[PDB]
């Protein structure tokens, strides 16, 4: 994290992880590097064909036990969903209503 700084100082490395026994699609990797202008919306695209859904499927991000809306930014997400050292994280189920 010190290095990704160094060069990109102006980014946010996003951890990524899914709900307590989640069940969505498959995913490639857990850390995405966004920059801190992006919105809510943006971030949302680039995992959601990391999550392998598509067309109309269920999905919430989770972050640091909260559930914004679309009106922020993954840089301001930053000092607010942070885990311990710079890194921050944020995580997904397939839904959010009462049931499973």
């Amino acid at each position: 994290g010190e290095k990704i700084r160094k060069k990109y100082p102006d980014r946010v490395p996003v951890i990524v992880e899914k709900a307590p026994k989640a069940r969505i699609g498959d995913l490639d990797k857990k850390k995405y590097l966004v920059p801190s202008d992006l919105t809510v919306g943006q971030f949302y695209f680039l995992i959601r064909k990391r999550i392998h859904l598509r067309a109309e499927d269920a999905l919430f991000f989770f972050v640091n036990n909260v559930i914004p809306p679309t009106s922020a930014t993954m840089g301001q997400l930053y000092q607010e969903h942070h885990e311990e050292d710079f890194f921050l994280y944020i995580a997904y189920s397939d839904e959010s209503v009462y049931g499973l």
